[PDB]
């Protein structure tokens, strides 16, 4: 029987614009008078949670909740409460979660890496990726952008940042975009933005066009 | 109360050059009369397995051998049984294991980044990426060679094999190399093998040197 | 009457990625209640034994038995037994084999060597050499692909590891491909596959293609 | 206790330019009375044999006779017997021998392998190959000259000639050779001649040139 909050990442902060918190509930049978509630460092008001998740078929329940808090107050280091009674356990048990404050903040360097000659030979495909290394926060969003306009999620895959090897302490991470040849030609500069809250401006594209490796 | 097998994965395998399997037990106090036991699909007998592990804080013990076993032999699927019979339970528990057979072998295909333009300009590092892109089991091994000589894990981070979504079912890597500026100018053409137990010799290499992406 | 042992040799090692030893008796008639068996260093079991060879016409039998050993209790040089009893001997005599440790591991160097210009003019062969030199193991394997699908050995030729004078104690062998001259002119960039236990994983790989030697 | 003669191959006749075959005996304890006796088909009279071997450590003795005969008269099968009477075998075995003839014959193509471009850039070496492939006989005598002076047989080994795979019948060696690469830009043509039996004048010659691939 455990609870478990997630709490919000940069990445889910940036592409909706509003910062929310989650508590699941695992091993906890589907009955109802589920208790949930998040309180700010005195406790006040919440904006309300809807959208219930299913019974499980194995006997246990997980109610999803979302609940709005400021963008200042979620980097201040404020903790919220997970106060849950169920008709299992009467007893209410709380999960304090918080900001992990400690760590510094390195702007990312990035460099978005091109097509190669000897893979436009074929002429059939070409394939990028936009390293995004060495910053010291570990959430980042990165997203790609053509001629402007952003790009479907069915086209790239973000890595989970993970720490650079030969510097002690720094994170990276890097996604990767799969295109075509012809379309390469003419266009599609293949812009890369990518977000970081240790940037000033908190935006950082890349891209490349034709005349790169030239 | 549980008992936990740990199959070998080729990450272990390749690196190792001897598969081994393990079997930690959870949830069971520090007590004599421990019964480890690894049986074939006859029942023959195993190697003796020593380095048992030190007694936990909590009341628990993990009883953990490590038993050489054929290359052929597991590949065969052949099954492997963890007998277990503590103090608490007299009643014997098996606990069956074997090789996951009926997946597809897709071999790896692996292109080697050269680090970009951008990135050499600053002369203070460079980052060399394999891509291991395409593969359809999950257990790749990515590993870097200079001049030759296996490079030591502290200076490549090999990143776990996420799915590529593009594709129904393939799972895909990357491996990074981060080097100084002026150790990439001359010398050192880091190679970057990678082990997977689809490749018909089990291992691809791939090499980069400075005269390659011009 | 003598009994023979044969070792595995490093090119059935890798063509069957499955060592195993043999022990075949001369000179002993065919009879009935053969003992043949495989010891470790402690006498532990083996794998049951299977297909007997058949009766010879001149009055003798060899009863061949294969068993799987694992690579890494192969390779520590623990100490095999061949223990005979026939009817015509009823004493038991032991034939110890082992791995024979301490010989310097040097890895081969392969080169591989396009055709010659006057041979790309008759316009009916295109023979590839891949001349592997330079290995202080005499157990050399050289294999050839075509597309990553490995080639029939019926293509290609390896000579025998002959000793290379130069060196103070080190052989060389040479594998050469002969091809169709269309079908070398488009595709099949001939990757030659040397397999040596002196590598360090074992496989090295040589490619080549019309656009190399130019 | 067995005899053992060896043929003499179109390399010892070439070289020599006086054709003998000798006959070994192995097996046989170094006593005095041997009989050794080479007779034609007529059982005509031959050249004297001296320089008998040395005795053997092992109690065993073999008695080497070396004796001229005619090229043609060789060629044309005439059979030679081994006659041997030692104390120990009062019963006179004749050891008989005769050219194989019924093998058709195929003049060799020699394609000299030159040096790679990549490999004269590190200017420290030039390595040299001599394929000699598709001739029939398989008795081939490769030899290596400098500017018409033979060269020592310590810098080149010939190959055994193995039959070719794609051909159904016809065999191929080659011979091997390391160079500086100073001396090879004003000089060293490397005239690789081979003699074989099946060509008309006896002898082809293939060499390189600085001017080769350009």
């Amino acid at each position: 029987i455990r609870v478990f909050a997630i709490p919000p990442s940069f990445a889910s902060i940036f592409l909706t614009k509003s910062t929310k918190l989650t508590c699941l509930v695992t091993d906890l049978t589907t009955y109802d008078s589920v208790t949930i509630s998040w309180t700010r460092q005195n406790g006040e008001a919440v904006k309300t949670h809807t959208n219930i998740s299913e019974s499980h078929p194995n006997a246990t329940f997980s109610a999803v909740g979302e609940a709005s808090i400021c963008e200042d107050d979620w980097n201040s280091g404020e903790r919220f409460t997970c106060t849950v009674t169920h008709t299992d356990l009467p007893s209410p048990l709380k999960q304090t979660i918080s900001r992990p404050k400690g760590v510094a903040l390195h702007r990312p360097d990035v460099y978005l890496l091109p097509p190669a000659r000897e893979q436009l030979n074929l002429r059939e495909s070409a394939t990028i990726t936009c390293l995004v290394t060495g910053f010291s926060p570990a959430d980042v969003f990165v997203q790609w952008m053509q001629r402007g306009q952003p790009l479907s999620p069915e086209k790239y895959v973000t890595s989970a940042p993970m720490p650079e090897p030969q510097a002690p302490g720094r994170y990276f991470a890097h996604s990767i975009l799969t295109v075509s040849e012809e379309e390469w030609n003419t266009g599609e500069t293949y812009t890369c933005v990518v977000a970081h809250e240790a940037l000033p401006n908190r935006v950082t594209e890349r891209t490349v066009d034709k005349s790169t490796g030239k």
